[PDB]
């Protein structure tokens, strides 16, 4: 199961009005695939396993935590874990609905 917390939740933002998009592509190489949305800034970024844009955001913003659009969980960068908590729930409910 993911951690019921982390210290990193402080710095979850609020949700755009605009909602999310989750077929929205990677910002730097436009892929398709894997994408995520980072939970502090709403930027979308590809995964490790495509060009690693959103591993490359985290080194440059330092935001923590980014929910995957294939899956809805999220992970945090510094805690190396996947977290869930009812923080959260608005924010993956919204990427549900979009998705779903
Ligand atoms: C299981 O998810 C991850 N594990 C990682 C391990 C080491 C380094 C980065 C990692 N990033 C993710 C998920 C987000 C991403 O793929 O960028
Ligand atoms: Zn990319
Ligand atoms: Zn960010
Ligand atoms: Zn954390």
């Amino acid at each position: 199961s993911p951690l019921p917390w982390c210290p990193h939740l402080v710095a979850v933002c609020p949700i755009p009005a605009a909602g999310l998009d989750v077929t929205q592509p990677c910002g730097d190489c436009g892929t398709i695939q894997e994408n995520w949305v980072c939970l502090s800034c709403y930027q979308v970024y590809c995964g490790r396993y495509i060009n690693g844009h959103m591993l490359q955001h985290h080194g440059n913003s330092g935001h923590p935590l980014v929910l995957s659009y294939i899956d809805l969980s999220a992970w945090c960068y510094y805690c190396q874990a996947y977290v869930h908590h009812q923080a959260l729930l608005d924010v993956k409910n919204i990427a549900h609905q979009n998705k779903f």
